[PDB]
């Protein structure tokens, strides 16, 4: 009801009916529209022609660009200060501080920032009354998996970005059909705003709202909502995937028996006619993508993949841990990718995709570092940064953390179980990390216990994905450190609490390192399609070979077992080298980080297998 007329928003709907919606759903679009006072309200569709005309919007407000030399292909440029995920301004609100981190010993906890309701309450309404005055709050109405999967969830993201929408529309499954699903369900609540409301106070660096200053991306497990302000970019405004998917999911599947993890999903099939699903969690910029979409180089082998990205995972009736990629498209990392380091990419992204920050050619096309393509003659390069472009210049021509927005059912490998809503079984975890020295090429963990520490334990230079620079080995547990959604201790119990299921199925758990070097810093190992050759040694163990040898740190490959036809110049020892030296400070470091940032969280078996490894290494 009303006394007036300023509660109801239906004179300002440009598709759709309020009327249509879920109660709930449409308390939640005009309870926020009342708040941040758009000029229109758009209620998507999800529909071809809804997109056609986004992105004929976005191209008359200088938003995108087309790249004409592709088919349905789109170029976005964006603000130089508003380029990724910012973990340092993300913050998970509970009312206990240690619900979301552990309380450290004696350092600032790195395993979560947390916020007090009071606090947020106060940045809340120093942001977002008002924030889309004079534009229009698009209603996306979202599902994270298969529609009707038994592991699927419904979101709502309220932005007032069309770059959003599109974006959205690619990454997840969206428009009328999740309505219709959804009923009077419940669904996960996503608030954004690029906080840019009009008429703007300050001028827009190349056409991309965005509010640096005021950025804010904040998580309410409790209440089920997700509400970022500032950012455009990336996990930080396209709401289903890091926020939704990894950190309010990890606290649902905490809540209710599954997990939530940073992981690609991977189906390979072997000369025999065999075929297994693996998972693997890697840090961002670590290799994922490519191992996900690899193009195997030994003769008879097969790579499909399910997802690069983001792992949902349970347990089924018959002990089988079966997992689902709850995303619909790939965001992946455009430097580096090039013909011999990603051709399934290559040809995925030749339509019908979104680009973000990478060089446009004279001709209609993409540049970036990486590419390993020549041009013609005559062809000239704009950068990410809107202005000429020559190899002679010292910066890259486009952002090393820029990215492609991509369909799934367009990679030409994409498993054909990739929607299936049962989820695929898997045999076998895969954990690794960017380590110059010391670790080897692969081994294998030597019990769940152990393989979970040796996920705890995971460590990685840093890279460019994040705020990080430089080049400093970082803790990131699980690939999961930017992405947990409660105490980590916790979530190691939960992990280790999988050994206490009945009749359960435990994968197997391996450790990698593509990214061992040298004394003249060389890359030991090719890596990429070579990694085929890890792969196989895996599958074998999976199937029970007697293909490995004990050392202090787990299972490595007996010589020999590795196939290394094709590459004689491979120098073995160094790659599978294990120095006592090299892992007691390890340990050391290992040992001083769990017990400050979990402290009294950690589970014993956690402090168990750290106790036994240090006795392993000391008696090497
Ligand atoms: N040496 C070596 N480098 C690799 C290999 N695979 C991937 N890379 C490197 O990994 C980088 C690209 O990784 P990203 O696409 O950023 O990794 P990601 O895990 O998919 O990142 P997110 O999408 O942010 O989660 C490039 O620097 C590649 O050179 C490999 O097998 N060997
Ligand atoms: O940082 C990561 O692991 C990503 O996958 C990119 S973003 O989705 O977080 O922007
Ligand atoms: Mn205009
Ligand atoms: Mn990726
Ligand atoms: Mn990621």
């Amino acid at each position: 009801p009303q006394l007036h007329n300023g509660l109801d928003f239906s004179a300002k709907v440009i598709q759709g009916s309020l009327d249509s919606l879920p109660q709930e759903v449409r308390k939640f679009v005009e309870g926020n529209a009342q708040l941040c006072q758009p000029e229109y309200i758009h209620i998507c569709d999800g529909s071809e022609e809804e997109y056609g005309r986004l992105l004929a919007h976005m191209q008359e407000e200088g938003v995108i660009r087309k790249l004409k030399k592709y088919d349905n292909c789109w170029l976005a440029l964006t603000d130089p200060r508003d380029v990724a995920r910012i973990e340092s301004k993300t913050v998970i609100i509970t009312q206990e501080q240690r619900d979301t981190v552990p309380i450290p010993k004696s350092g600032q906890s790195q395993l979560g920032r947390w916020m007090s309701e009071e606090d947020f309450e106060k940045a809340f309404n120093a942001r977002f009354p008002g924030c889309m005055k004079g534009r229009t709050m698009y209603v996306i109405p979202f599902s994270m998996g298969p529609l009707g999967s038994p592991l699927a969830k419904i979101g709502i993201e309220l932005t007032d970005s069309p770059y959003v929408v599109a974006s959205m529309r690619i990454m997840t499954r969206m428009g009328t059909s999740v309505l219709e699903a959804l009923g009077d369900g419940e669904f996960i609540k996503c608030l954004h705003s690029v906080g840019c409301p009009l008429p703007l106070k300050k001028p827009l660096v190349n056409n991309w709202a965005c509010n640096p200053e005021l950025t804010l991306i904040a998580h309410l497990p409790d209440r089920r909502e997700i509400i970022s302000f500032g950012s455009g970019y990336g996990g930080n405004s396209l709401l289903g995937k890091k926020c939704f998917a990894l950190r309010i999911a990890s606290r649902l599947a905490k809540e209710e028996g599954w997990l939530a993890e940073h992981m690609l999903i991977l189906g390979i099939t072997n000369p025999e006619g065999k075929k297994k699903y693996l998972a693997a969690a890697f840090p961002s910029a670590c290799g994922k993508t490519n191992l996900a979409m690899m193009n195997p180089t030994l003769p008879g082998w097969k790579v499909e993949c399910v997802g690069d990205d983001i792992a949902w995972m349970k347990f089924d009736a018959q002990g089988n841990l079966r997992a689902i990629n709850p995303e619909n498209g790939f965001f992946g990392v455009a430097p580096g990718t090039s013909v011999k380091t990603n051709p399934n990419a290559i040809k995925t992204i030749q339509k019908n995709t979104i680009f973000t920050n990478v060089a446009e050619t004279s001709d209609g096309g993409v540049y970036w570092e990486g590419i390993d393509e020549p041009l013609a003659p005559g062809v000239t390069i704009t950068s990410w940064k809107n202005k000429e472009w020559r190899p002679q210049d010292e910066e890259p021509c486009a952002h090393p953390n820029s990215r492609f927005c991509t369909p799934a059912s367009q990679c030409p490998i994409i498993d054909p179980a990739w929607e299936s809503p049962e989820g695929v079984p898997i045999e076998g975890i895969i954990f690794g990390g960017r380590r110059p020295a010391g670790v080897p090429l692969v081994y294998e963990a030597l019990s769940w216990q152990h393989g979970v520490f040796v996920g705890a334990a995971m460590r990685s230079e840093a890279t460019a994905a994040a705020e990080h620079k430089g080049k400093v080995i970082m803790h990131d547990p699980f690939a999961m450190r930017p992405f947990f959604g409660y105490n980590f201790g916790k979530y190691l119990a939960h992990w280790l609490s999988m050994a206490h299921r009945p009749a359960a199925k435990l994968p197997k758990i391996f450790h990698v390192n593509w990214f061992r070097k040298d004394k003249n810093g060389k890359f030991l190992w090719p890596g990429f399609g070579e990694n085929s050759r890890v792969l196989e040694w895996m599958f074998g163990r999976i199937e029970g070979e007697d293909s490995a040898k004990l050392t202090p740190i787990g299972y490595v490959p007996k010589e020999d077992a590795l196939n290394l036809k094709g590459l004689g110049d491979v120098n073995v020892e160094e790659l599978f080298g294990i120095s006592k030296e090299f892992w007691e400070k390890e340990v050391e470091e290992i040992d001083k980080y769990l017990e400050d940032q979990v402290n009294a969280d950690l589970p014993y078996e956690i402090e168990r297998e750290l106790r036994a490894l240090k006795q392993r290494i000391s008696q090497m």
